[PDB]
């Protein structure tokens, strides 16, 4: 049972990458019953404020030193256009350690490339915006074979996705950490894909039981 | 020279406006002769908000620094929070600005908002269901204007339900008029189908 939620925060982090997952865990609304929210910590580099590539400037509550990651704890990895920037390398390693101790981590578009090229999606199923650019872009990229065409996917405790992909993304990671139940997800995912209101009908009488 | 405003307050919710206000303050695809859209954050007041995600975010201005012209675009994000008092303000605000010819942009709870201070009474818009809008909004008439969308431009209000923010992000961009036609079809096509070869017509088309 995951306990702790981590978005890691950055300037220029994409914004509509990750709104869907975080509103859902940290309101917990749509949980399964006896279950609280997951409340998101956000995890900068360091605590200097961020502007997303929305615009909006965000206080991060801890930084990266004040963190830990813990078996089964969650950590959140948006995109934006800085990854190979060097600023983001400390946060890289540890979520090698991360991986190992069996926390899940959510990687999102670019965040998708940063972990290619470490050497970490070469023996995990995973996707990202698009193949030929993640080789081009990640000399140290040997996954090749495991990759798939997605826009998300799922392996033990790794959820990447594609950043056009963002509710197929919160779905997958949602599922991971069962925090709903399996008729809330699936109605919850139609009604966002679909707008179909015989899913908002599914929702409410399926959340909270 | 014009300007976007995001209403920023407690309970804001993170998945309604973040395709818009990326594509805007980023111009990444806009018209080549266009500067980017910079998103000014406005609150109720100049304190830190928390988004229903968790995000703390300090308000750029207040909105009694706020100045509301023709053609600026103001966004309204749905939240949990609509019918507290700390919003009277800019409820109040809304109604200049919708006749000064301010482009405003309402989702989800916002849509029930304008409804209950009777600014969609006789304008086409939408919601996220007309029966709660009915119940949950006392002195809203408009019921004969409502459409299903979930998205709804008219004039210079768009509405949409929280449900469809791609939906809503596409009226929006096409209103202020900031992306070619078929760049803007393109966008919206890959957002929804999730199928590459939109990615290099939109690729292909951002200065057609």
């Amino acid at each position: 049972q995951t306990k702790k939620a981590f978005l890691y925060v950055f300037n220029t982090m994409s914004d509509w990458e990750y709104g869907y997952l975080i509103a859902e865990l940290n309101s917990g609304r749509y949980f399964k019953k006896d279950l609280a929210p997951l409340k998101v910590i956000t995890v900068g580099a360091n605590k200097e404020m961020i502007t997303t590539m929305g615009g909006l400037r965000i206080k991060p509550d801890i930084s990266l030193d004040e963190c830990t990651l813990e078996s089964k704890d969650l950590l959140i990895l948006p995109g934006g256009t800085t990854w190979s920037e060097e600023i983001h390398q400390p946060i890289l390693e540890r979520i090698g350690q991360a991986l190992k101790i069996g926390t899940i981590v959510a990687a999102i578009c670019g965040a998708t490339d940063a972990l290619a090229n470490m050497g970490y999606l070469d023996t995990r199923k995973h996707t990202s915006n698009n193949l030929e650019y993640t080789k081009m872009v990640c000399p140290n990229y040997k996954g090749e074979k495991f990759y798939e065409l997605g826009p998300a996917v799922s392996d033990a405790n790794l959820v990447t996705a594609s950043g056009i992909a963002p509710l197929e993304f919160a779905m997958e990671v949602l599922k991971k950490i069962d925090v709903f139940t399996l008729d809330a997800l699936h109605s919850w995912y139609n009604l966002n894909k679909t707008h179909k209101p015989e899913y908002f009908f599914q929702l409410m009488n399926s959340i909270n039981k």
